[PDB]
């Protein structure tokens, strides 16, 4: 399938290059999968979602998506438009206010309900959990983000926004997971990305359009625009069979474009998120 005049990160995704602006997938797009957004929540009512996303928890006095961020990560997942698993069920957690903040406890807490609640959900294809979302060290919110993982669900974290190595960030630098760094359309790492030995992978993150509250749209720029993309791309890979929750990690990382981006300190993965589709 051909999606033009996409935005620039999906035709990147599904790319050897840059500088194209089509997106090209299989039609099966995630279908029978599940992707749970883990953040300020999903405005489940935008025509941009066709119904396959709704909230199932939240910490606050309302699930409703106040902020937006929730939205947009949710829209690179799995929105029409402007998302990469264009077919996946999209799962809501509520753990970030509508400021956008979020205590570690609750954080922690949001986890291990993917870990349990994803037995309550039909995936026959799979689950995937994103986290745009992350703070400083915290060997708890590490070991939450392993057991989730361990769990049985493709777990994609953002590397962190501090232009530093991302050892000192969490949940980045869980080694279990996978940690997801920002590139921009020119193929160089964003600037503000986190780098380290413990980044898998990276993705589209600097000016990512995608949906926002209000039934609108926006572009934005962030590991955590970064984070979906590879986050929609294990549960697209995951519904045609190619990997499972446990190594679609490593095989997006087997399977993505290398070299191909600049500035990645010695030491950093260079390795762009890439579908390989051939038709
Ligand atoms: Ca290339
Ligand atoms: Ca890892």
């Amino acid at each position: 399938a051909a999606q033009t005049n996409a935005p620039w990160g999906l035709a990147r995704i599904s790319s050897t290059s840059p500088g194209t602006s089509t997106y090209y997938y299989d039609e099966s797009a995630g279908q029978g999968s599940c992707v749970y957004v883990i953040d300020t929540g999903i405005e489940a009512s935008h025509p941009e979602f066709e119904g396959r996303a709704q909230m199932v928890k939240t910490y606050y006095y309302s699930s409703r998506d106040g902020n937006g961020h929730g939205t947009h990560c949710a829209g690179t997942v799995g929105s029409r438009t402007y998302g990469v698993a264009k077919k996946t069920q999209l799962f809501g957690v509520k753990v970030l206010d509508d400021n956008g903040s979020g205590q570690y406890s609750t954080i922690i807490a949001g986890m291990d309900f993917v870990a349990s609640d994803k037995n309550n959900r039909n995936c026959p294809k799979g689950v995937v959990a994103s986290l745009s979302l992350g703070g400083g060290y915290s060997s708890s919110v590490n070991s939450a983000a392993a057991r989730l993982q361990s769990s049985g669900v493709m777990v994609a974290v953002a590397a962190g926004n501090n232009n530093a190595d991302a050892r000192n960030y969490s949940p980045a630098s869980e080694p279990s997971v996978c940690t997801v760094g920002a590139s921009d359309r020119y193929d160089r790492r964003s600037s503000f990305s986190n780098y380290g030995s413990v980044l898998d992978i990276f993705g589209p993150g600097t000016d990512i359009l995608s949906t926002w509250i209000g039934g609108s749209t926006r572009s934005i720029s962030g590991t955590s625009m970064a984070t979906p993309h590879v986050a929609g791309l294990a549960a697209y890979l995951m519904t045609l069979g190619k990997t499972t929750a446990a190594s679609a990690c490593r095989y997006i990382a087997d399977t993505a474009n290398k070299g191909d981006l600049s500035n990645i300190p010695f030491g950093t993965v260079n390795l762009l998120a890439y579908n390989n589709y051939q038709a």
